Parts: structure tokens; C-alpha cells; sequence
């Protein structure tokens, strides 16, 4: 996640497990840890595993819900891996979902941009094969995502 996205998310109440490198600061005797052997284990091992238990946890009872944050777990999964989603379009997604008293206005990018080319694109293919393809019906699956 952008810094701006984990800056929204922290504003709404979220904090993000994974990342909990408290940086030893009060000076004073933190005992009770002193049983791992760390030494005798491989740096990329603890980088390949540290990314894959990210989870993001909520701490207050704010005007957040279980159903707006199932989707959005899908909804950026889907923005990311699915699809040639950016960070800014992370951001609107999290404006549009977040505050709706900021006017992020069509700042989606590329997908919304791709809403037409591929109806374009079906329509050609039609035209010139007569032969139904889901190009058409691809573009407004995306479509109905935006929705």
C-alpha cells in the first residue's frame, strides 16, 4: 500500500499488522524474549514470510463495516492482480470509498479509459467476423465494476 492509502486507512481507525517494528524506545529492560535462535536463520527467509502475513485489524468502533471491507479486500485484489491498477486509482478507491465529501471525480485512469476502446474493439470484431466474442461483454463486466 501508498503511504497516502496506509495514511487514509490509519485515519479511519485501521492499523496494519506485518509491519509492527516497534523500534525499542523507552531505554529500560525488555526481557521475555530471549528464547528464539534467530541467528541461525536466513534474512530473505524472514522477508518472504514477514509480506505474506499482512492483515489489516481495526482498533475502535468507528463508522467502518464488515461488509464494505469484505468487498474492498476483493475489490483492490481485483484492482491489482486483475487488472493493471495503479496506486493513485488505489487512492480514488479509497476516497470514493472512504469520504464521500471529497469530490475525486473520474480518477480512475486506465480502466475507465478501456470502458469504450473495447466495445470498440468488439465492434470491429463483429463487423469483420460476424462471430460472437465477450470483448463487448468483458468491457461491460468492467463497466458494472465501476458501477
Amino acid at each position: 500500500l501508498s503511504e497516502l492509502s496506509r495514511e487514509i486507512l490509519k485515519e479511519n481507525g485501521f492499523v496494519i499488522s506485518g509491519e509492527n517494528l516497534k523500534m525499542d524506545r523507552s531505554d529500560e529492560e525488555f526481557v521475555g524474549l530471549a528464547s528464539f535462535n534467530v541467528l541461525r536463520l536466513d534474512e530473505e527467509e524472514m522477508y518472504e514470510g514477514l509480506i505474506k502475513e499482512m492483515k489489516i485489524k481495526r482498533k475502535k468502533k468507528g463508522f467502518l463495516f464488515p461488509a464494505n471491507t469484505l468487498l474492498l479486500s476483493e475489490l483492490i485484489k481485483f484492482l491489482i492482480g486483475g487488472i493493471k491498477g495503479t496506486s493513485f486509482d488505489i487512492e480514488t478507491l479509497l476516497r470514493n470509498s472512504f469520504r464521500p465529501d471529497i469530490f475525486s471525480t473520474d480518477r480512475l485512469g486506465r480502466l475507465s479509459s478501456s470502458v469504450p476502446a473495447l466495445k470498440v474493439y468488439a465492434t470491429v470484431y463483429m463487423e469483420y467476423k460476424n462471430v460472437n466474442c465477450p470483448l463487448n461483454e468483458i468491457a461491460d463486466s468492467l463497466e458494472g465494476y465501476l458501477k
